């Protein structure tokens, strides 16, 4: 069946105030079937709030849209982000826009190439830090991976599971 709708939505910030439901749809339909497309407006003035959202039919279409960034919509470069699927209890509905993940549960036998070979298919990697003990140099069993862009992290933390070097890993957004 269909992927959950929350995982098919893109919040689009930085809209031109002239962008409409129709012009936002004409732009983003280039990368897939849109089941929803709305510009947020003031309830009294109808003036744009400067953001909106689009819902694609599939997650692959969301990927296609994010891979086609930067998006210039009605003359303005906009800021698409996947919808918050797991929120911070203290900042409900806020996207924590970061480029770095914590990867835990990798034990002492996981090396840099294990992490790179796995995570490079989510995005362009800039830093891999396998954490070692300050006193002994022994591996501590966790790592940080820094990407060049936040959408890689968003794709990663949406997954229920990550298997790296045969280990079932815990992955979360970092700093
Ligand atoms: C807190 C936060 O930024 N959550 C989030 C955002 C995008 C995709 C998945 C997520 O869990």
């Amino acid at each position: 069946p269909k992927e959950p709708e929350q995982l098919r939505k893109l919040f689009i910030g930085g809209l031109s105030f002239e962008t409409t439901d129709e012009s936002l749809r004409s732009h983003f339909e280039q990368w897939g079937t849109l089941t929803d497309c709305v510009v947020m407006r003031d309830p009294n003035t109808k003036r744009s709030r400067g953001f909106g959202f689009v819902t694609y039919a599939t997650v692959e279409e969301v990927d296609a849209a994010m891979n086609a960034r930067p998006h210039k919509v009605d003359g303005r470069v906009v800021e698409p982000k996947r919808a918050v699927s797991r929120e911070d209890s203290q900042r409900p509905g806020a996207h924590l826009t970061v480029k770095k993940i914590f990867v835990g549960g990798i034990k002492e036998d996981t090396e840099e190439h294990h992490l790179r070979d796995y995570f490079e298919q989510y995005g362009k990697i800039e830093v891999i830090e396998i954490m070692t003990d300050r006193g002994s140099g022994k591996k501590r069993g966790f790592a940080f991976v820094t990407f060049d862009d936040h959408d890689s992290v968003d794709k990663i933390v949406i997954q229920k599971y990550h298997t790296v070097n045969g280990h079932n890993c815990e992955v979360r957004k970092a700093l």
